[PDB]
């Protein structure tokens, strides 16, 4: 839409498994998160190791795998909502039992940031997923600007709304390349996270025709370029349908002579892949959920899925 300001949650049937596959979580934020799930009538299961700490990680690989596997063992679970991104979920890939995950009834995996790595791996294995807010967004101290807090809340609500199938599109703007309709699977997420898996068993799943969404946070422009060069070189980039930029938050220009649009535009043109931007997805208050690995269409000023 604009995106829409609407922030009423839809009911979530069943039970949401909460896991922490990446960075460690604060107890106060966790408790506030759980209280908000109860406010919304959302039944949950809290992973046994979500309060573990191992340097900045939410416990060891083994602890995190125990919780991730358990989320697929339990019969009543209808979604797996990651509590926090940051760093570390790619570490789980060597030990992940894909057969155990595939045997379970459908339960979309939800998150963004570092979680983009698991979203991609899930897509590779035909498992449903959502790129959207992490669950601890519910427990954060409110943003000081009321309008930004409202946008955080609309972004959090978009998870249940997408699970329910009631939201179907997000706004975009064409930036470069051809203007024809593009239809393909939605992939991507955090540029840094995905570049940091290239050359590994967790490299981005990028089938032909896909719409590659990219967002990032906290990066100088040269580092964004370095990540983009790596990621595009590492996949069959010329076979992509489109690149669609979300937000680039806390990435100040610092006197770099070329804009971010110029840099991304140059890379997209060199592979003859059209470029879109202004998708309301990323690390700002605007972080609307989108269905990961699902077919969508870029046409005029919208990204629309069925
Ligand atoms: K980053
Ligand atoms: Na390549």
């Amino acid at each position: 839409s604009r995106p829409s300001s609407d922030q009423t949650w839809q009911p979530i049937d069943g039970r949401v498994a909460l896991i922490a596959p990446a960075s460690a979580i604060a107890t106060d934020v966790l408790e506030a998160t759980l209280r908000q799930l109860e406010v919304h009538g959302v039944d949950y299961h809290l992973g046994r190791h979500v309060e573990a700490r191992y340097r900045y990680l939410a416990g060891t690989v083994e602890q995190r795998l125990e919780d991730l596997h358990n989320a697929f063992d339990m019969p009543d679970i209808t979604a797996v909502w990651c509590l926090r991104g940051g760093y570390g979920c790619g570490q789980l890939l060597p030990g992940l039992d894909w057969g155990r995950l595939q045997a379970a009834s459908p339960r979309p995996l939800i998150g963004f940031s570092d979680i983009s790595v698991l979203l991609s791996a899930f897509h590779r294995h035909g498992l449903p997923a959502i790129h959207g807010p992490v669950a601890t967004g519910l427990g954060l101290s409110p943003l000081s600007a009321p309008r930004e807090q409202q946008e955080r809340l609309a972004s959090l609500a978009s998870v249940s709304r997408l699970l329910a199938g009631i939201d179907h599109e997000l706004p975009v703007q064409h930036l470069g390349g051809h203007k024809q309709r593009v239809e393909g699977a939605l992939i991507g997420g955090n540029l840094t996270a995905l570049a940091c898996m290239a050359g590994t068993l967790g490299g981005l799943h990028a089938p032909a025709g896909s719409i590659l969404v990219l967002e990032d946070v906290g990066e100088p422009y040269y580092r964004l370029e370095r990540s983009l060069w790596q990621l595009l070189e590492s996949i069959d980039a010329r076979q992509l349908g489109a690149i669609c930029l979300g937000s680039f938050t806390d990435c100040p220009r610092k006197e770099v002579a070329h804009s971010l649009e110029r840099i991304f535009g140059e890379y997209a043109a060199a592979i003859e892949v059209p470029l879109y931007h202004h998708l309301p997805s990323g690390h700002g208050a605007q972080n609307r959920a989108w269905p990961y690995g699902k077919t969508a269409v870029l046409e005029g000023n919208r990204l629309r899925w069925g």
